[PDB]
């Protein structure tokens, strides 16, 4: 690496409610609300009607404090600086009796020379946190009106005057904790001669025979002298070197800029999810003087390109992205805070996160924008999942303010954040924020404000996302695309926009519309759409009781948080479902309703390809224990929605789509390679699982790479009786000229109520190790959307949430660390037929 040492600042500290003298033991990188339930004095904030009964904590100022030795020899070095990756967020910072920073952004990392202020032996950091609440009150008060932040659950909306997470203050699947604390890594580092202020590895050209780079570093020199140095790039794959180049310079005292040049000849491309290996160079930039490499900083590179075409053509404005010179058809899901305490989200869940997106076949996640700018680690593991980002800056359903000041703190942001991301390859576009043109358009604030406060807002709006955004990004991410706002254009209301860019389609969810209008109310690309589902019931046994288990009962109420309630999903699922008596009946069939209607859409969309060229479903994700449009609950069980989403996003899908009493097939492929010589065979089998009729065959197939094509069209007319309609399901099969499968579905003819199931007992035989659960499931007759519910917490499962078709054995591989062999796992197996009389 370097001659540098860390120190790193992440044990030792106390905090204090201000004003009482009282000292505790804090974990940091933490929060004030973990701090305090470590102690027992705050309840569990995500059970039962505990959310009101923590609200106080955002009314009190917060202290914290640690103590640190400091030797001669390190106090002798060149340079010291005290590295804050993030404080939420008003934070006074003392050492040894200096006010080293008054803190006013969660979103910035502060570097701060600090050689001159410590001292040998004990060194003393104190940081005060005023109330982000206590600290924006006079602001408001000044303000004259209240700015229409519906998601920020207070009378008084002041999170728009806070850089800080806006969801801390509530959303719309979010609890309200107005938290506080050293939020990311406080670090101090001791070094020699100079730092590496930044390293940006610019990609000036990409062909298949060369990439030519530019290494752009900026680095800042701390000592009175000029220095010779040479600067060196190691560019290496898998730990050998593919290429190095060095510059002899001498660097002045300050900043220095300097440009090193390098190229890879035949590069190997970073590809995604689906379309090969994300891989990924080793470019390690360092500064030696004399015989001592005194900076080193490295970047793991992608040499790839990402186009965003978003250009007036036949059908509106097409929104898409081209990878490698391909487009790519997106598949994949927002993403939002895995928690409301960030510090408390852990590298295992990251992780795991990154497996559950992987493994359902997608290849883009939206980090959007009432969220924050994800941890490093987070954009690591994009890229190597191949998953590209779409990067939202952290403005979301509100206009904000536009004031100098204000402006000032965003600009800081956008650059520090900028710098920090641009070196990912999985970074593919940035997007000035989530609906807010659409609020300040279609929300009639012409009415709700004074004419001079309304064009005060719109003109703000053009001065943040039209001016100060796309300057930024121009600046320091020339190379990236940006969109002023998410959905640019397109309103949900408004049919004859949704040939114009993205889509936030909310006919079905807000506008009650069934799931079925998602074949006909159709985007360029679809970047949200959505429908919530209650979590399965070890999810809420964490947050109520049997007592609470009613869908308006005060608990699950305080639970829900749209502007649409828990009533809908039963508005919904009475349209689809045999609505169950028992609540935990009705929990299941919700699940299988969200998974079933959202996979319709995430079908619609590819079906229509090129017309629409991607989804991106409303959402991945929750923060807390909640009834939301997730498709991983908070403990991290995969909802059905996860598993049909991993199906409806499969590289190779047969989708069979009825729509006026008639069947059409379709072959959807997102493989870069042609299939040829295909054979799609279907097959009518009634629910005892004997064939009707025989099967039919269509031959000679071609599925070419990157595209959607009917197949086959019949009449159910002359075909099936409305009886067989409700007694059979129709099996698809597509296998290669020599009979090898390569995709298979399940048609049903009817909705799933008017479906003739028989009751069936489902039977299995289970094989128990350590952390595994090998399950054999068996039925004569068909079990409809079968789940098997274990009452372990984020067991993961090879599938589940699928149809056990009659006389057809299937394998169930369940898996945790907590399952240990001859410690039986319980077993409940679920079906539709079960749920009613
Ligand atoms: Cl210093
Ligand atoms: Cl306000
Ligand atoms: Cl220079």
């Amino acid at each position: 690496n370097d001659t540098s040492e860390v120190m790193l600042l992440d044990t030792g500290w106390e905090f204090s409610q201000s004003g009482t003298e009282k000292w505790m033991p804090a974990t940091v990188p933490g929060t004030v609300h973990q701090d305090l339930i470590s102690h027992e004095l705050l309840p569990n904030p995500f059970y039962g009607m505990n959310e009101k009964k923590i609200q106080w904590v955002e009314n009190e100022d917060w202290e914290y404090r640690t103590s640190f030795i400091v030797s001669e020899e390190q106090l002798n070095r060149d340079g010291i600086q005290l590295i804050f990756e993030g404080l939420d967020t008003y934070a006074d910072v003392y050492l040894n009796g200096s006010l080293l920073l008054k803190a006013d952004n969660m979103f910035v990392g502060y570097t701060l020379p600090v050689k001159s202020v410590l001292r040998k032996g004990e060194n003393h950091l104190y940081i005060y946190f005023h109330s982000p609440i206590r600290q924006t009150l006079p602001q408001y008060a000044s303000n004259g009106f209240n700015y229409p932040a519906d998601n920020d659950h207070h009378e008084k909306h002041l999170s728009v005057f806070s850089r800080k997470a806006p969801y801390s203050y509530g959303w719309d699947w979010g609890i309200r904790m107005v938290t506080s604390g050293v939020w990311r890594p406080v670090t101090l580092r001791f070094y020699d001669i100079a730092t590496i202020s930044d390293y940006y590895v610019r990609q000036l050209s990409l062909t298949d025979e060369n990439a030519r780079l530019s290494n752009e570093l900026i680095v800042n020199q701390i000592v009175p002298q000029k220095i010779p140095a040479e600067v060196r790039v190691n560019v290496s794959l898998n730990g050998t070197t593919v290429t190095e180049v060095k510059q002899q310079v001498t660097l002045q005292p300050g900043i220095n800029h300097i440009t090193l040049p390098a190229e890879v000849t035949n590069p190997v491309r970073w590809m995604p999810n689906g379309w090969g290996t994300p891989t990924l160079y080793d470019f390690s930039a360092q500064i030696a003087c004399g015989d001592r490499i005194v900076a080193e900083q490295s970047h793991r590179i992608g040499l790839r390109t990402i186009r965003v075409v978003n250009e007036k053509d036949k059908d509106g404005e097409s929104f898409y992205f081209e990878v490698n010179g391909i487009p790519m058809f997106a598949k994949g899901a927002n993403y939002i805070p895995q928690d409301a305490l960030l510090p408390n989200v852990t590298t295992e869940r990251y992780q795991t996160l990154f497996r559950d997106m992987k493994e359902a076949n997608m290849n883009m996640v939206r980090i959007w924008g009432g969220g924050t700018y994800e941890n490093n680690l987070f954009y690591d593991l994009a890229d190597e999942n191949g998953i590209l980002v779409w990067q939202d800056f952290m403005f979301a359903c509100t206009p904000y303010p536009s004031d100098p000041t204000f402006l000032k703190r965003v600009e800081a942001e956008a650059v520090y954040n900028i710098r920090r991301l641009r070196n990912h390859a999985s970074l593919a576009m940035w997007c000035g924020n989530n609906e807010i043109l659409e609020a300040l358009k279609y929300w009639g604030f012409e009415k709700k404000f004074t004419p001079e406060v309304y064009q005060g807002l719109m003109h703000g709006y053009d001065k943040l996302f039209r001016e100060l955004l796309p300057s930024t990004v121009k600046e320091f991410d020339s190379d990236r695309f940006y969109v002023h706002s998410s959905p640019y254009l397109a309103n949900w209301g408004r049919p004859e926009s949704w040939g114009t860019g993205d889509s936030h389609n909310w006919g079905v969810w807000y506008g009650k519309k069934p799931f079925e209008s998602l074949d006909t109310d159709l985007p360029r690309f679809m970047s949200e759409f959505g429908f919530q589902s209650f979590p399965e019931m070890k999810t809420i046994a964490a947050f109520a009781a049997p007592e609470d288990y009613q869908i308006e009962s005060e608990v699950m109420n305080a639970h829900q948080k749209s502007s649409i309630g828990n009533s809908l999903i039963r508005t919904y699922m009475e349209r689809d479902y045999i609505i169950p008596e028992s609540f935990e009946d009705f929990v299941y069939v919700g699940l299988v309703l969200q998974g079933q209607g959202m996979r319709h859409g995430l079908e619609a969309h590819r079906r229509n390809r090129p017309y629409c060229m991607g989804t991106l479903y409303w959402q991945l994700n929750d923060s807390w224990p909640v009834v939301s449009w997730s498709s991983i609950d908070y403990y991290g069980n995969w909802k059905a929605l996860h598993y049909q989403a991993k199906r409806a996003f499969a590289p190779v899908l047969i989708n069979p789509i009825q729509q006026n009493d008639s069947l059409s097939v379709y072959l959807i492929s997102d493989r870069l390679d042609t299939m040829e010589q295909m054979t799609l065979e279907m097959k009518v089998v009634d629910f005892d699982g004997k064939t009707l009729g025989k099967k039919i065959q269509v031959h000679s197939l071609e599925v070419p790479a990157n595209t959607s094509k009917c197949v086959y069209r019949a009449k159910l007319d002359g075909w099936l009786t409305p009886e067989d309609c409700r007694r059979s399901f129709l099996k698809l099969i597509l296998k290669d000229k020599s009979g090898h499968q390569v995709a298979e579905s399940v048609h049903f003819f009817r909705k799933t109520k008017d479906l003739q199931l028989p009751p069936t007992s489902v039977s299995y035989q289970m094989k128990q190790t350590d952390g595994k659960c090998e399950l054999t499931l068996f039925s004569s007759m068909l079990a409809k959307d079968i789940f098997i519910e274990t009452p372990l917490q984020g067991a993961r499962y090879s599938d589940n949430f699928f149809d056990l078709l009659p006389g057809e054995r299937k394998k169930v591989i369940i898996t945790s660390p907590r399952i240990k062999k001859g410690e039986e796992l319980p077993v409940n197996i679920k079906h539709i037929r079960e749920t009613y009389k």
